[PDB]
């Protein structure tokens, strides 16, 4: 492997290409009246449209290097999506406009690293701005009233999301699931949700969600790290019969077991999945021992002499719905018996009373809810299916709008909060005057969402930003209905975690690449 | 897959080039007089023809980007002719003339939103003065006079038509069969219609109708998404032993089982195609059973506790015919008997009386219509094969034409319906002034497919439309005839819905890629 | 599949480049003393032939458009020689004629469509001239002079055909067998030949003729599609067994079923052909039916019941021979016991009775004279095989042409007809000016057969042509002779039906690429 | 600039006229008697141009419709009579 190695100029600028192409074709999209872009499919038509995370997701540069730049932010950017559901766009168009003014200082003689430490300031200073600038959102009229806006003016979808939350709680868990009827259902059902994701890509029967659908399928419960195809086969077998989908739970699953079910998955016999089992060491064994009694399953333990080739139908357990997504796993409605979940929840009560630690009071305190707290599900009823799927993701955009408004409550979402707070810290300032550079430059970037929502509609963003600078609070321009006046009144708004994430994510890749001094690939 | 990308003048420059190149060769077979065009096949001699679609299926372009503006058009154009019947190559010609005009407005400055939004104005605008111009066609009379003018200047294409509607309904199901002998046969008999298309485009046995016909199939009800192969294995092989075609409806396949039919039916033992169930959740338990009643079958559910596997020839219903188009399937003269059918629609009508909502009263009522009212069937009777399947060809496509012209009437088929109402808005403004250019662009548009009729005839473009503008309502130039006069007496005239839905999906891609900054293919 | 698409002069011109290769080869062998043409062969060395239609057929040009123009020639004049026996040659060179002046015309910027029109409108008047111009051939003396010219100046092949059409009829069915001794053989035996040729190119054992001949094959007859290899398994080993050809007869056979019998029999363990059924829906009952009576086997109708699998050979008929061609199928001299079928002729005719309608009474007088007629069949001995193989091509030769004179009458040989009829109609002129440009194209054009046979002698064609003109009726120039007089009197003859069919072929191919506007082709 | 446009409309029907197989020699001697024909209509149509504002409509027109032109070149030949030198 010969490697190609830039220094500098020649490495920084090549990456500022990158990210410029990558950047340039990805903002048009991020206003409400965004331009549409067009992607293309190798066998059939053209694809238009205006969603900036499809078609970031699908960009790729031919010169290494400048690739690199366009990666970098793509998996920065995506990374705000996952911590706040919104932003990706936001944050690719935030990312450009603090590396290419930083990027330039560097390159003029200026100190890099003061550099970094200038903007990562103004970064930190520009958080609490925004946490001042915060509308909180945890009444009932706030979640409804975040959730119908996200979910475009339909009041119905924004009722259900509060509702929910109200039920189980703002920390419960929610979930979604097809409507079986035109009436919307919310019910709350035994279940339980984890942090863990699948073992493999190739696993997900539902591409665009990025996650794996199972009907009422057989639950595997595991105490080892799965090292071998053999142990699955009699039980394998069994399920293949059964004509149902199989969900496995274990330490760790290897590459020679890993790899089999993932092609005996991919075009092959049986279409199953598995997933890690939550928590480690001790904590494991309590764990796994919840889910048992939740979906009414055997757990199998190597340490009790129990092996997985010794087992049947009857050790595995059930449940009536389970999704998996990259970093999620959760279970709907499993048929543990109620005299058993509610028993096993008494046994950990009475567990809570020795209080030994902080850890394990809360730790137990965390098991209980997890088991006892249940799982709301939401049907989604409608007239047609095409309808019925499409409200169905709607409620699920709301949904993760709706929990990061209520984190840290909602800013004005026309990229206005961007505007207000660099206009209020105008005086800090750096001790080293390169420092004071960085400052400006992440101050200035601020601004560029605002302006990128105002030249995609057309107008003017120069005079925009100008009376938006004029006006204070949550005062601004919508750019969807050409007035001016309270955003969030309007219903123009974005959740506070989301904007916060997106701009720390673009200014942690920003110094991050302003620091790069060498970048290493292969040759064409 | 390194990524080439295209922005502003540079991707809309190459796309406007790609729709030119196909909408050049497509628009010269739109006239009666239309000129002819030659596609080159891979095996054996040239083909010749004035049938524009056959021309748009053929073109594609080795430079990317502008060939996906090609495929952008074409994919507009043939859901205009999907959803109504003709004009699929003048979309494509109102589609270039609105491109072309309204792109070079972009280029000299104007800003594209507005355009669009202009464009759109008109094309609102334009659709009730289309309204207003069509002469309606509920009469035997118009249903007749619309046949007969479709099917070539046939009458007794046109008087079965009528006949058809006249029994069944405007509404109901018509079918059409191969004669059994000299006579044309009418006939109602028992059947059901409903909308769902094939999983697999490869099913298709009849390649120029793109459908599916099978001759006394049996027909296999499941109430399960079908993952697994072998289920279908103790019936498929069963069928096989009969020696007929087999048809299968359920919630959906899955690759597993379907990929293998799909390469099991071509160049296979047993050939058989399968669609979806009609309706969803609840409904399609109820719709499913109608459907076995009717075929006299048994449906097989898994909450009931029977399997695919566990079925029988006694568990299946049959049909005489049944045919499977792009999005719809129906069946012709199923076996089941008529006690158990009429009861079955007694226990619907009973049903009915509960009235609790209108959305399940309506909902039983279709269900009511599509089990009692019967399919009516047309066979096509001549002393000659060839006479006899060609004159089937003009009988479906003269149902087509009759279908739109009740839903919306009829209008001027010569172009002369666009040039009348280009003429009547001449008034019509919009707010910005790049607002008032798109409307321009629209209504100018408007004139080239009766340009590009006489065009093709080699007659004055300018000068018959000239004449054409000095008329008022239905009167214009029949390029046919060479003659002045009204052009529905002349029995020249297209669908109302046709003419719209042809206007309305050009101004639809036209605008949209007005608006599209950005595209992206791979590299050479 | 990216597509290189041509508009007006580029793409005609490349037809006219292509169409001159195609038809300068061909032109020089359609005089009696026509230029030879050498074709290469892949395997050892080249070969030398007068035969056009041999020279027509290896024709194949590297630059796509222009390869297109000599196919579509090529297609076309085939066609005249499989409507006609002859004129295949001359097809192409009236062609050549009409389509370079038709081009100049286009390119001289005179209107398409109406130059199209001139041309058929002279096409149809100088048809009319030709039709007074003819000679009948109605009576014996005439027939057999007809047979005689063609049959290269031999009485006794002359003497045969006028016995075979005096016996069975002029419309009858006529064949030729190798003879099996030294003495003609002419008889009437009974057989049936109806319209239907071959599923399969790869079934003929006789390549020069594209015929499949078999001796006493058996003979299955079938009433539906097979689609399947496994119903032939068991009848097919029992030929097999025999060592003698199968012939089948049904409804139609996929290509499950007809792609492994293709392979079967190329280069495969038994060699059979299969054939569709004549008639359609009720009709096709009972000619099945007749043809069964004939043979004395046993038709297999799955309404019945009965299966191929079911059927052995007492269920199969015989025939001494059959013989299969592009679209025609014959059986001589079969099994069927006379008192089967002169009693199936009284059902038959008892049958004519009802008179329900005229259509039925043809139709079912049609099928006694297929019957009962019987199939008169021509046996042609010599002294050696070369001898008499070459005779019964000879044989063959004439019949077509005493089929196209009986039709039509006969006109004089040596394109002298086109010269008298082009020069009578110098009146006709047509309503648009660019109309009796065509005419005069069209007219012109006609002279060059004439033209080419004096150019390919070796003679001045310009001065015989000017005589030609001067004279009256059938008088003209004998190229083999080098004489004037009465061309028909002298042996050189064409029947009227094909110096007819070769005009109209080239008039329809040449208005048809007048009026093309668009090529397209695959890049190189 | 119009003598130009009448030399393209000719000379393209002209062609046209010897690709039909046409002596071109003949088709000179059409036009040439035709265009003879043409001239002597042209004098009997033609009208006295006397007055000053008939000079001023020509050289307005001529002057790509300016009407100042018109106007000021009319006073001109008014005042310098008949054989008067005008330059600009
Ligand atoms: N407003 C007008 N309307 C109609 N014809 C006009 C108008 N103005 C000028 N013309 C005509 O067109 C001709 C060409 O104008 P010009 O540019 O002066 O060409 P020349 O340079 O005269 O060929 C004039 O001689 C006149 O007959
Ligand atoms: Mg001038």
């Amino acid at each position: 492997a010969a490697k190609d190695v830039k220094f500098g100029n020649d490495a920084r600028v090549k990456m500022l290409r990158g990210v410029n192409v990558l950047a340039d074709a990805v903002k048009v999209t991020l206003g409400p009246k965004g331009r549409n872009v067009v992607l293309d499919k190798s066998f059939g038509a053209p694809t238009i449209t205006k969603d900036g995370v499809s078609v970031a997701r699908e960009i790729e540069l031919e010169d290494k290097f400048e690739n690199m730049g366009a990666q970098m932010v793509k998996e920065v950017a995506s990374k705000a999506n996952d911590a706040a559901g919104d932003g990706t766009t936001t944050a690719t168009v935030l990312a450009q406009a603090i590396i290419t003014e930083g990027l330039k200082a560097v390159a003029a003689g200026m100190n890099p690293m003061d550099l970094k430490r200038g903007i990562d300031k103004a970064v930190t200073a520009a958080v609490e701005e925004l946490k001042a600038l915060s509308v909180p959102c945890s009444d009932s009229k706030a979640i409804a009233q975040v959730g119908t806006i996200s979910a475009n003016s339909d009041e119905t979808v924004g009722k259900l999301i509060a509702e929910a939350m109200d039920k189980v709680g703002k920390e419960g868990v929610i979930t979604v699931e097809d409507g079986t009827g035109l009436q919307d259902e919310l019910d709350v059902v035994e279940g339980m949700q984890f942090d863990r994701g699948y073992l493999s890509p190739y696993f997900i029967n539902k591409p665009e969600t990025g996650a794996v659908e199972l009907e009422s399928p057989f639950i595997l419960l595991a105490d080892k790290k799965i090292s071998n195809i053999r142990e699955m086969l009699p039980v394998l077998e069994a399920v293949a019969k059964a004509g149902k989908p199989l969900l496995i739970i274990a330490e760790d699953v290897e590459g020679e077991a890993l790899a089999t079910l993932v092609v005996n998955t991919m075009r092959g016999i049986v279409k199953v999945a598995a997933v890690k089992a939550p928590g480690f060491g001790d904590r494991r064994k309590a764990m796994l021992q919840d889910i048992a009694t939740l979906t009414g399953g055997t757990v199998i333990s190597e340490e009790i002499g129990m092996e997985l080739e010794k087992a049947t139908l009857e050790d595995l357990g059930q449940a009536k719905r389970v999704v998996i997504n990259k970093d999620t796993t959760t279970i709907i409605d499993g048929v543990g018996e109620e005299a058993a979940i509610q028993g096993r929840v008494a046994q950990i009560r009475q567990q809570i009373e020795e209080a030994t630690s902080d850890y394990d009071r809360e730790k137990l305190q965390e098991r209980v809810a997890k088991l006892a707290g249940g799982v709301a599900v939401i049907k989604v009823g409608a007239a047609t299916e095409v309808e019925m799927k499409e409200k169905k993701a709607r409620v699920e955009d709301a949904l993760h709008a709706t929990r990061a408004a209520v984190e840290e409550g909602v800013v004005a979402g026309g990229g206005v909060a961007l505007i207000r707070v660099a206009s209020k810290l105008a005086d800090l300032r750096g001790q080293n005057e390169d420092q004071n550079v960085g400052i400006k430059v992440a101050l200035r970037a601020m601004e560029a969402p605002l302006r990128q929502i105002v030249l995609n509609c057309g107008e003017e963003p120069s005079v925009v930003a100008n009376t938006v600078k004029g006006g204070d609070g949550n005062y601004g321009y919508n750019a969807a209905t050409e007035e001016y006046g309270n955003m969030i009144d309007m219903g123009i708004l974005d959740p506070t975690k989301v904007t916060r994430s997106a701009l720390q994510y673009a200014a942690s890749v920003a110094g991050l690449m302003i620091t790069t001094e060498c970048m290493v690939t292969d040759l064409p």
